[PDB]
């Protein structure tokens, strides 16, 4: 498989302005009947290069001519001879059942289904599929009306009829012009849920959200998040919906969270249906949350796309950030930037050190769906949200109606974007375009000085990237570094320099530089990148003494849980080394009473001491050090549970109690009480045995909504609790015939410290509810295990890489994409001892070799490799 560059991007020598479709549905053998009106820009000898895989072709005309001058290659029918202008007609058949990879049209269960993005309407019939040739489809669909009463395509629908034999067809129109990956098919029999909802300006949209039959009790939230997410971009960014129809289809199969299609939204069923017995709190946040962003997708990817694949944090990137500002508008701010910067530190550093490092905007690729990926998506939400923190709300707002302006109704490039948003803001980005071309986390190093005779305070900050393996040159950056400076009495100190304030967001742009402040009245206690103002590692010394003055009087609540991270970090890191050595855990007193002052503090928001009280995870802690130590960090994050479940015992007992709530609500407010409620039950779980077996089991046993019930579920696996196995086996025994609720048991059956882990997996694999052919049982079985339970994937017999070996073997040939997902444990390997690094080796090296081994493994294995 080959290297594509995102210099060698060239504009098309043939566009395609309008295509109709007709589809003759049947899961075996469907038909497809493709008719393009085509130009050609180019030269009279540079043929049509069509991109067609797994494709029967049946015939090709040229404006109704049987054309004989063609030729099929790999992945291509190649046609010469063209007029300038013309109809090109394709027939060609395709076989949804055989589609085991889920890209194309295939099954899910009886329905049948597309996914376009990024390069599978190719699997579908031949045609120029890249995104920046846009064009007006119309989609005719003729199936067996008992098997398929819904035919569903992007747009209105503007036509209908019935046949015989029991067949009927309806046609759809898409007024608006789109590159194919956006294009979408649904057949089959749902239940539909109907609702309206009428734009600022009067628009009157049908939304319909299609689930299987039975379902119709588990849709409502959804319905209710679609019309939360349209009201927003209506409130937030001035932008109406543009159709007067909204579809969104959930499928049980489907390879990633779902996809923003025309007026035709594929989901993935686990970001739809909820009901209060099925579906945690958590789950709700994150149906809100993708529902909203596919939705913003509508300006932000579909009114206006990418000119190549390349740029695809154009779309991702700035509609990570949409999803991040609706959630957080609607939520808790601080709740969300905190989980958003835990997996930028936990899960997106790692990437950016890993074999797979690579820019926001690759600069090549073997895979294209190898690139959807933490770097893309989170950073590249962290690139735009430092440009919202260069320019203010106002800039960025204009910046937006600028790009917009020059680019609705076109497929646009990252630079495009960043020069829109410097047109309209007067603020200069050419520097700023550095953090799309290069790869790695920055790493900030600040030294201060306060001088009490001048009342100055000096801060000398310095960066570096270190070298990555795709890139061996770096250079500065254009850093936001927001700071604020605490007195004694916990007041902010202004900021200010020979008479004037100083804004608090620091330009750092070199590679070391000097800012001294003046007027200041105080040693300070500094806030160092406040709110994350960069996605970067900060080096500064900090007394734990400092952290905890932060804890009690930072302004923003992130600022308060940052230092409490801060304050773990170093004892995080003495307790790992304390581990290899043999040695118990140790904790200076000051530590354990940081965490009691918040856990009895009246004044601190329940959401923000529920997330001080959740201890970094093993992702988070492995970031700490150069040579990752599984068994010792999962050890020490249990130690550290036991020792301040111990110390803390009766204040997490009196917090406990006081956040009861009888009445199950989505809301806001609850759900802080019920999280913090749940992070004092995990700590109880891990202290007195009798009491932690009581306190979980009836709080499973009581509970009245899957929240408080998974979190008892959970804390008992995690301590290994005499309940465990009952419990385990009463939720399998309710539950069992429910996919989405059972990946909650398998999760934690994957993540389970019990010594026989990996055989109770292996076992699982036979499990009534498990299927290799669904993604989601094959994420929360095999990709949990390997992904998070470190400690158990990293065994010393090399057993959990054996393992993932075995599963990859089966899913390279099934389903690659999802190979690729799993895949990414073991690319990890240079983090790891010599004896590790070994044995990974040599279970990449077994997959190397696979016949018929997947582009998306090849590309990941060899950049391991290397
Ligand atoms: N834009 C969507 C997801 C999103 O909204 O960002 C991308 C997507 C969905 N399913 C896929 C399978 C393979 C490759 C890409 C995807
Ligand atoms: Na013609
Ligand atoms: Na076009
Ligand atoms: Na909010
Ligand atoms: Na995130
Ligand atoms: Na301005
Ligand atoms: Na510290
Ligand atoms: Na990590
Ligand atoms: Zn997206």
């Amino acid at each position: 498989p080959q290297a594509k560059y995102r210099h060698d991007y060239r504009a098309p020598d043939y566009q395609i302005t309008d295509i109709d479709l007709t589809f003759d549905l049947d899961a075996q053998k469907t038909v497809v009947t493709a008719v393009s009106q085509a130009v050609r820009h180019g030269a009279s000898d540079a043929p049509l290069r069509l991109n067609g895989e797994d494709l029967k072709l049946v015939s090709v005309h040229i404006n109704d001519e049987p054309w004989t001058a063609w030729k099929e290659e790999e992945g291509a029918l190649v046609i010469s001879n063209l007029p300038e202008r013309f109809t090109l007609k394709i027939i060609n058949e395709i076989s949804p059942a055989a589609n085991t990879a889920l890209e194309g049209l295939y099954q899910s269960g009886d329905a049948l289904c597309t996914q376009c993005e990024a390069e599978g309407f190719r699997h579908i019939t031949y045609y120029l599929d890249r995104p920046d040739v846009l064009a007006r489809f119309t989609t005719k669909i003729i199936a067996d009306k008992i098997k398929y009463p819904f035919l569903l395509s992007n747009g209105n629908r503007v036509a209908q009829g019935e046949l015989e034999n029991g067949r009927h067809w309806v046609q759809w129109q898409d007024p608006f012009p789109k590159p194919c990956y956006l294009f979408a098919l649904v057949a089959g029999d749902f239940d539909v849920l109907r609702d309206t909802f009428t734009t600022r300006s009067g628009r009157e949209v049908a939304l319909e959200l299609y689930v299987d039959r039975g379902n119709l009790d588990r849709a409502p939230w959804a319905m209710t998040s679609l019309k939360n997410s349209m009201k927003w971009d209506e409130e937030r960014f001035g932008l109406e919906y543009d159709l007067d129809i909204y579809m969104i289809v959930a499928v049980d199969f489907f390879n990633m969270g779902a996809m923003e299609n025309k007026g035709l939204n594929i989901f993935n069923s686990k970001y739809v249906l909820a009901r209060t017995d099925t579906a945690t709190d958590k789950d709700y946040l994150d149906i809100e949350r993708v529902i909203g962003h596919e939705y913003f997708h509508n300006w932000t990817g579909n009114r206006v796309t990418c000119r190549d694949w390349f740029q695809l944090s154009l779309k991702e990137g700035l509609t990570v950030f949409r999803d991040q500002e609706f959630s957080s508008d609607l939520g808790s701010r601080a709740v969300n930037r905190i989980n958003n910067v835990r997996t930028m530190r936990g899960l997106q550093f790692a990437e950016d050190a890993s074999p797979m490092a690579h820019p926001i905007r690759p600069d090549m690729v073997i895979e294209m769906n190898n690139f959807y990926t933490l770097t893309v998506y989170e950073k590249g939400a962290e690139v735009i949200r430092m440009i919202h923190t260069l320019l203010g709300e106002e800039n960025f707002q204009k910046g937006m109606q600028l790009y917009f302006e020059r680019h609705d109704g076109s497929a646009a490039t990252c630079d495009d974007f960043v020069q829109a948003m410097e047109d309209a803001s007067n603020v200069d980005l050419s520097h700023f375009r550095r953090w799309y071309s290069q790869s790695g986390t920055p790493i900030v190093t600040v030294k201060d000085d306060y001088n009490p005779e001048t009342e100055q305070y000096t801060l000398t900050i310095s960066q570096r990237t270190p070298a990555t393996p795709d890139q061996a040159e770096k250079q500065p950056l254009h850093i936001p570094f927001a700071i604020e400076l605490y007195d004694n009495e916990g007041k902010v100190i202004p900021l200010q320099k020979g008479g004037h304030p100083v804004n608090s967001v620091l330009n750092v742009t070199q590679a070391e530089q000097t800012f001294v402040f003046d007027n200041v009245y105080f040693q300070p206690v500094p806030a160092l990148l406040c709110e994350f103002s960069a996605p970067v590692k900060l080096e500064y010394k900090w007394s734990d003494q400092q952290l905890t003055f932060l804890m009690r009087h930072a302004r923003n609540d992130f600022s308060r849980w940052d230092a409490a991270q801060s304050l773990l970090a170093t004892y995080i890191k003495l307790n790992v080394a304390r581990h290899q050595q043999g040695q118990p855990l140790s904790l200076p007193v000051h530590v354990a009473d940081a965490f009691r002052a918040v856990l009895l503090d009246e004044k601190i928001d329940p959401a923000l001491a529920a997330e001080i009280l959740t201890l970094p995870s093993v992702n988070e802690m492995a970031e700490l050090f150069d040579i990752i130590d599984p068994i010792a960090i999962a050890e020490v994050r249990e130690a550290l549970t036991r020792t301040l479940a111990t110390e803390l015992a009766d204040e997490l007992l009196a917090i406990y109690n006081a956040n009861y709530q009888s009445e199950y609500r989505v809301e806001h407010e609850d759900i802080a009480k019920r999280t913090l409620r749940n992070a004092c039950l995990r700590f109880l779980a891990f202290g007195e045995t009798h009491l932690a077996d009581v306190l979980v089991s009836k709080q499973f046993h009581e509970a009245n909504n899957m929240t408080d019930a998974l979190a008892a579920l959970s804390a008992a696996v995690a301590a290994q609790l005499p309940c465990r196995d009952a419990l385990m086996q009463e939720y399998d025994d309710k539950w069992h015939q429910n996919g989405l609720v059972m990946d909650k048991w398998f999760i934690l059956q994957a993540t389970s410290p019990a010594a026989n882990v990996l055989e109770t997996v292996r076992g699982l694999l036979q499990h009534r509810s498990f299927t290799m052919s669904n993604p989601n049982r094959i994420r929360s079985l095999i990709g949990a295990f390997a992904g998070s339970n470190p400690a158990a994937f990293h065994a010393e017999d090399g057993s959990g890489y054996l393992f993932l070996v075995e599963m990859l073997t089966d899913l390279n040939s099934r389903n690659p994409q999802v190979a690729s997902r799993l895949i990414e444990p073991l690319i990890r390997l240079k983090r790891y001892d010599a004896k590790r690094q070994e044995k990974m080796r040599a279970a990449l090296e077994q997959l190397k070799g696979l016949e018929n081994l997947s582009g998306d493994l090849y590309e990941k294995i060899t950049k391991a490799l290397a």
